[PDB]
């Protein structure tokens, strides 16, 4: 019914109805003109002719190790390439943000209401004849069938990049500060009103919760000691609400910033590590500033840990994921002579993309034990039983599952994968190929090209019929991986822009914040600029065990 | 006690305690170095030698009319010069914002908590020996004495720039969408969480209030018709909360986005005009888009009115205030190749600077009546009696008061002026001269230099003793005006950067928003780009009466 239902405008042109059966494309600043913005301007053709494909660039970044080592030791050159990585696809994220689940056109409501996830592509209008707009059948294929035929794990498929459980739980822990879906409102809504890396998963989303978690001495967070080891405090002691089954003993109801982090001992592990890190930084700052009060010690520590988090995410986490030989760098100064918006709004599609449950193993292997999902979930006695040191040693060695390549979602979380499919549809996501085009990728022309195989392709073809009707979320998990990589092209090219924007968009990266006095002087500053996943663990885990994001 | 109490760091260097009795200045990117960041780098000295004073630039913009007329007709240069005006304050504003009334150091709390006004200068710490830090006496002069001696009006002083009551109430109406102090929390808190030109004063701050105000047909706002004329609906009919004294008739409790706009008929006049404008834009969009629903018509109209507001504020309102011969221009495209943050946080100091009550006359003259404050306040029957047309005609003719130059606050609002002084102190504002340095102005070296005269200066010296202890708010109202101007240097140089930032920082000015389809196509876009105070009145007020921000 809506004449824009077919998504006729190309190259990020905007579709507007101009009557009941007519549309106009707004081609402003697309670099294209014509009825659906498909005729390139002269400068546009030039850019197209020279532009290498993502797969080409990825080849270059994952080969020529000798050249990159040279590059990695020339600071001017390293900065130049990193600046490039940051800016080079800046243009892909709308900032200030635009659409959301209820608005397929720009509006003050969509801009101003922070309870929404934002949208990289507007929803398919309600009165469109098909789920994807006009293509495909009246109904999408049964989600349970899509799940079982191409998503569910048969045999465990290990990640060829060697991601471990330290990585898997870091990813879960880190992302769950800004992926916090407000289920009473709906899948397109979030409880993370900071829309980014504010460390609310440690400090709490609201002031009241934060104040319940704080010691109000020396800037510190409340904690308890169990068997000589520092752990988070209890629900009983703090009165902060946590989600626990009713049979969890009170001494085991740990209280942390994020209410769901008692779900898994792997999350509780990182919650404990970061809590220890906060109180460590408090000690350092108190030493530097005996004249400071509790409030300033707390606030400054929080800013430093925000810095540490961004530092580690870029130079260890993203570094490992990328498989690049180039050494990524956290350096806000790189953007100071660039056009860049220091703000971020979390996209629903980013949330969708990041459902990396194929990472999960069949069992969680700690010391000599192999825990089932049933044994692991909501069981912090496991963390207490083995301790942090053994957790780190064990998880550093246990390999995680491959995310792309198909059929690697453990059946234990099959309902989660199904919900990702069903909620994608509920939120009226456009198709895989629409999203590929939105991020300057070539549409897939068959299911075999998507998977790079034959059997899953075929089951998919029977289910969806048209490649242009293939859905975003299942496509990510069945996509042909990059060579010996964890992800395919679509995951990387859509996810990377959201990721860097969410990291660099933080106010501590802005010129007025990025200076030593913000962090209590050069000592605080150095904590950020020398942070690593290894030093995080070394400083806060007894025995300073070796760790890494790969086995 | 705090070693930073004396504000030792200069040139926007940041002070940090490094112990109980020592400090360090962080001179990063200030262009200066040394212990208090006062030694300039080579590039800095050059920059300092060449850059003209504000008063010099003001002279240039308010003279050579023949030359400016040439420039005004050369788009490249008009654009170039406008781009310049925009990007020349752009650094003086911290964006993302930093301090607030409770935080004199940067913190996640100060950044993230939108209930605060932000601060251009951090508060004086609580444990400082004097209100201004270390200078001056233990307590500041009695605010009642400052008020009575140099602020209160003796004889009405007209604005030499000819500002009229259309201007004065436009200023009040426009600013009260982002100056909305949350008195339950304290003076450093705001209820305007949009922190800018979101037109909540028309549409309501919250979704619940907006929906009570909406007709939910054709995108329109609810209204009533009285004697053939369109007015806001009532509280009785909408359940929209408004502030009225209990003796106001039900049929006279008009309900609009901003709960305080029943305060004066002048606010209700503009509330009514903008209400009519919204529904007018709804008719236009419905004509262009018969296929659209109520929701999209409403949202699209709101975006258009936001655009119109920014347009009018720059090209009519700021144009008038400036007295420039150069013709200012609303054009977002000017910033597309510039470094610029499309965001804004309303500063407490901006609020303070905008307390322009000397604008108010002794009486409000409509048609052949002259209403006292007592008769004018909370009296919407006056608007009904005379009608919008007569309001516009009368307010266009009545001159407003000079704001700087001293002794021009009407006695009727003396408590408001005193509260501005007292709440500034409550919020631990730094001194006039600290704020002057913060905006790259030379500190005043005496009270006579501040006022440009002798009598008020002598009274201020008796009260404050030290010029470095003079307060920001009273200084603004007693400052030597620019020649035949409404304001002095401090008002302009502090206010202009906040103002432009608040206007251009709006998301509709960003490249992904600033395109025709955002506003329903070329017709909607054209409404924004051709808006003016005269067209706003001509389209919505019977008879298309002439209006202007200056007396004719
Ligand atoms: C693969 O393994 C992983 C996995 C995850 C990764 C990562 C890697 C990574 C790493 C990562 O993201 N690396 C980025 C690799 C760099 C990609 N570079 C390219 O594709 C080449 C693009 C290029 O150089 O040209 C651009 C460009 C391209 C354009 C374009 C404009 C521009 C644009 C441009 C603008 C111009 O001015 C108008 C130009 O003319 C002057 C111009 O030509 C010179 C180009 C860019 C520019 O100014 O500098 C680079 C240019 O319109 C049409 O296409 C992250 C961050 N990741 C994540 O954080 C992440 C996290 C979670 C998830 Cl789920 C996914 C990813
Ligand atoms: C007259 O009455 C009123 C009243 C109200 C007004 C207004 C007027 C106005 C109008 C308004 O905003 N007027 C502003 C006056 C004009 C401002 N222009 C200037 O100050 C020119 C400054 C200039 O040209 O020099 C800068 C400059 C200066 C520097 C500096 C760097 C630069 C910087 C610069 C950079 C350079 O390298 C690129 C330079 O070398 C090439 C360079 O030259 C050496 C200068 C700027 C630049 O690149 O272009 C202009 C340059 O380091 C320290 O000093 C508004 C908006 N108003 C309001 O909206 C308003 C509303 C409410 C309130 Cl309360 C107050 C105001
Ligand atoms: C370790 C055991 C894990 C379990 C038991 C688990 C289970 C769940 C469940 C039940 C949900 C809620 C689904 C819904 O409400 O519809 C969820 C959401 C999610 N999961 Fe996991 N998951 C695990 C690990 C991971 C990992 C390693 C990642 C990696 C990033 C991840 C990423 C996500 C994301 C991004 C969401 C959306 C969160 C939100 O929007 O609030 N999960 N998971
Ligand atoms: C026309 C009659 C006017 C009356 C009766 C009036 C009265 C008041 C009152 C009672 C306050 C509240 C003070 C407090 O709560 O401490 C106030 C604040 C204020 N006034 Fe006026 N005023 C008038 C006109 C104006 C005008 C023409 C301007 C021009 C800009 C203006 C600017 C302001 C501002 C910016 C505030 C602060 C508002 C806030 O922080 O919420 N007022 N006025
Ligand atoms: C952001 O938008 C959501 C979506 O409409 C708002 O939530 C609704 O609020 C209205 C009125 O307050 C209720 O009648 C609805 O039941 C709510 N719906 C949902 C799905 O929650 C929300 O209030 C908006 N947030 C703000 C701050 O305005
Ligand atoms: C923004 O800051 C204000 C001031 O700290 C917060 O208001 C306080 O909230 C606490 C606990 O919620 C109350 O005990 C105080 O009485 C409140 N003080 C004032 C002055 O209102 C407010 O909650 C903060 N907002 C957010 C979203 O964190
Ligand atoms: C662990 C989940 C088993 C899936 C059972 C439901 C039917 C799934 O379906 C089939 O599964 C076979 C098993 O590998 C594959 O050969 C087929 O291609 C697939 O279609
Ligand atoms: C795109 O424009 C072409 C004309 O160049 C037209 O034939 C076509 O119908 C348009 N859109 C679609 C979805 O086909
Ligand atoms: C919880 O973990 C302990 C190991 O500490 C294990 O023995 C126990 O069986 C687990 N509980 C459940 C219900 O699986
Ligand atoms: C600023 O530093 C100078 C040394 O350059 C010192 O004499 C002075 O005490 C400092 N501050 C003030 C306010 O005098
Ligand atoms: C309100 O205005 C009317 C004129 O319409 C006037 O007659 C009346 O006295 C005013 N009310 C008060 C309380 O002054």
């Amino acid at each position: 019914a809506n004449p824009c239902c077919s998504n006729p405008c190309q190259n990020r042109g905007e579709c507007m109805s101009t009557g009941f059966d007519q549309y106009k494309c707004d081609c402003t600043r697309t670099g294209f003109y014509g009825e659906n913005c498909t005729t390139p301007e002269f400068l546009t053709r030039i850019k197209l002719l020279l532009k290498p494909t993502p797969n080409t660039v990825h080849y270059i970044l994952t080969h020529f190790k000798g050249v990159w080592n040279i590059v990695n030791n020339i600071p001017f050159l390293r900065s130049l390439i990193m600046k490039y990585v940051l800016t080079s696809r800046s243009y892909l994220i709308d900032s200030p943000p635009t659409y959301n689940v209820h608005y397929g056109y720009k509006s003050w409501e969509a801009f101003s209401n922070l309870s929404y996830y934002t949208r990289a592509l507007p929803p398919v209008a309600d009165d469109c004849p098909t789920p994807m707009g006009v293509k495909g059948n009246k109904e999408l294929p049964d989600s349970k069938e899509v799940l079982e035929k191409v998503l569910l794990r048969r045999e465990f498929i290990p990640d060829p990049q060697g991601s471990n459980m330290m990585f898997a739980f870091f990813a879960q822990h880190f992302t769950h500060q800004f992926f916090k879906t407000d289920h009473k409102r709906g899948p397109g809504f979030t409880r993370g009103l900071g829309h980014g890396v504010d460390l609310n998963h440690i400090y709490g989303e609201t002031l009241d919760r934060q104040h319940k978690l704080r010691l109000f001495k020396d800037g510190k967070l409340k904690y308890q000691v169990i068997g000589g080891e520092v752990y988070p405090p209890t629900v009983k002691d703090t009165q902060v609400e946590m989600i626990y089954p009713p049979h969890i003993p009170e001494n085991l109801q740990f209280a942390v910033g994020q209410e769901v982090f008692g779900l898994v001992p792997g999350l509780m592990m990182y919650a404990t590590i970061w809590l220890r890190e906060h109180n460590r930084v408090c000690d350092i700052l108190k030493q530097e500033h005996p004249e400071w009060g509790d409030e300033q010690l707390f606030q400054t520590s929080r800013l430093i840990l925000i810095g540490e988090t961004i530092k580690i995410v870029i130079e260890d986490y993203v570094q490992h994921l990328s498989g690049y030989h180039f050494k990524l760098k956290f350096d806000p100064e790189l953007l100071f002579n660039q056009q860049f918006q220091y703000q971020n709004r979390i996209a629903s599609e980013f949330n969708t993309l990041y459902h990396w449950h194929p990472l999960l193993p069949d069992t969680f292997n700690i010391e000599d034990q192999e825990y089932s999902f049933k044994q692991f979930l909501y069981n912090n006695s496991i963390l207490l039983e083995h301790g942090l040191t053994q957790f780190v040693e064990s998880f550093t060695r246990q390999i995680a599952g491959r995310v792309a390549g198909g059929r690697n979602v453990p059946i234990a979380v099959q309902a989660v994968a199904k919900a990702s499919i069903d909620q994608s549809r509920e939120m009226k996501y456009q198709s895989l190929n629409e999203y590929r085009k939105r991020f300057s990728l070539k549409p897939y022309t068959s299911f075999e090209e998507l998977t790079g195989e034959k059997e899953m392709a075929a089951e998919l073809k029977a289910l969806y019929s048209d490649i242009d009707v293939m859905e975003l979320y299942p496509a990510l998990l069945v996509e042909k991986p990059r060579p010996d990589a964890i992800f395919g092209e679509t995951m990387v090219e859509l996810g990377a822009p959201f990721s860097l924007k969410g990291l660099m968009g933080n106010p501590i990266c802005s010129p007025q914040y990025w200076k030593p006095s913000t962090f209590g002087g050069e000592v605080g500053f150095k904590i950020i600029n020398t942070a690593s996943i290894q030093s995080l663990i070394c400083n806060n885990v007894k025995g300073c065990p070796f760790t890494s994001f790969n086995v």
